């Protein structure tokens, strides 16, 4: 019983994978529950205006204004024709941001594709806000487009809000959620040419999902585990790293395949795990979650796409009793650290502290949590929505 609307959806990150799957082999994409949030509000002033604190960018457009223009050139819905039109009403400032030029084309084009079938284009108040480092390969975007796609969808009705009884979050009907996917996917496409999908998948699914040779498959539901994430802002190319391990397997054939079949069965067996484990997490599973992390851990390193900063990310951890891998393209990024159950709470903030001590980037977050969901606007943490507010 509300018409605010308070949608939130978690970004994603490769527990297993990282750079066999670019070989036919099996990656494992959990999402990171390091939650992007939207507020969406209907108002009386002709207005459509959007607020990222994040990026510190406002923009607005007068609902008269926009119901003006022929919006019916709205698959491939990725055009340049529309595209190109969107940017006219768009009003991005001719040298402008990257970051909110995507922003904005984003949410333009999502606004006008799902408010388009509305008898009259409505006015609301929209603000996005991310716990989510920007730009670390951790799907910050499909976060986005996926909020952005629930919360649309809602308004217009298209799709019944799943809060409508008393609770302080809920999760739309396994029909909606596809219509949630495919429309976020859509404005992945308006951004980043040719996404694969994982990304609003996880964002949209949450928990595990499994992707292979261009599919992507849930995972029996297993609860979700602790971890750390550490970045080590370290900056890198993904596309060079990529191509690091090509040349690497051309030159190097009966030593490079096997090893991709290593990773592989890595990925399989952290599968069963999980899935044996959704029942009675035993220390036993733990154990063999770790063991799994530093095998994967060196064999990306056998690949060549490790880094100092992840050596070291390894070792402060490890001193510790605990496992860190990284996740993403390597060469730097974000690392990985799992917390399994007992350990005393101080000395994970303790190796929290290490962590940081390096210069690094350490927030403790979950891995494999909901997935794309609304709430009453009243729960949450406070500085959610102060910064939803301020």
């Amino acid at each position: 019983l509300s018409e605010v609307l308070l949608v939130s959806a978690p970004g994603k990150v490769i527990l297993h994978g990282e750079h066999a799957v670019v070989h036919g082999k099996v990656a494992l994409a959990v999402s990171l529950n390091l939650r992007t949030f939207l507020r969406l509000q209907p108002h009386s002033n002709g207005k459509v205006d959007l607020s990222l604190p994040n990026i510190g960018i406002k923009r607005a457009w007068d609902v008269a204004r926009l119901q003006s223009l022929d919006t019916s050139f709205l698959v491939t819905t990725p055009t340049s024709e529309q595209v190109e039109k969107l940017k006219e009403v768009a009003g991005l400032p001719d040298d402008c941001a990257v970051t909110e030029r995507l922003a904005v084309l984003a949410f333009l084009y999502l606004y006008l594709s799902i408010c388009r079938k509305q008898r009259a284009l409505p006015s609301l108040d929209i603000v996005v806000w991310s716990e989510l480092p920007p730009g670390a390969g951790l799907g910050s975007s499909a976060a986005y487009s996926v909020c952005l796609a629930a919360a649309l969808l809602t308004v217009c009705e298209e799709i019944p809000n799943p809060l409508k009884d008393g609770d302080c979050v809920n999760r739309w009907t396994k029909e909606d959620l596809e219509l949630i996917n495919k429309w976020a996917f859509q404005g992945e496409r308006m951004i980043h040419g040719n996404p694969s999908g994982v990304d609003n998948a996880v964002s949209t699914w949450g928990g595990a999902l499994r992707y292979h040779q261009g599919k992507i498959s849930s995972l029996k539901r297993s609860p979700a585990l602790q971890i750390l994430l550490t970045n080590t802002k370290v900056p890198r190319n993904t596309r060079a790293l990529v191509a690091g391990v090509r040349n690497r397997l051309l030159k190097f054939p009966e030593i490079v395949a096997p090893l991709l079949t290593s990773i592989d069965a890595i990925s399989l067996e952290c599968e069963r795990v999980l899935g044996e484990m959704g029942e009675a997490p035993a220390p036993e599973q733990y154990l063999v979650l770790e063991e799994l992390i530093d095998m994967n851990q060196h064999h990306l390193n056998a690949l060549g796409v490790g880094h100092a900063s992840l050596d070291q990310l390894c070792q402060v951890t490890r001193a510790r009793g605990l496992h860190s891998k990284l996740t993403g393209a390597g060469g730097g990024g974000c690392g990985i650290t799992l917390l399994k159950p007992g350990l005393e709470q101080p000395e994970v903030e303790a190796t929290k502290q290490a962590l940081t001590s390096c210069g690094f980037d350490c927030l403790e977050t979950s891995i494999g949590a909901p997935g794309v969901s609304i709430h009453s606007a009243t729960s949450l943490d406070s500085r959610v929505q102060q910064a939803l507010d301020g």
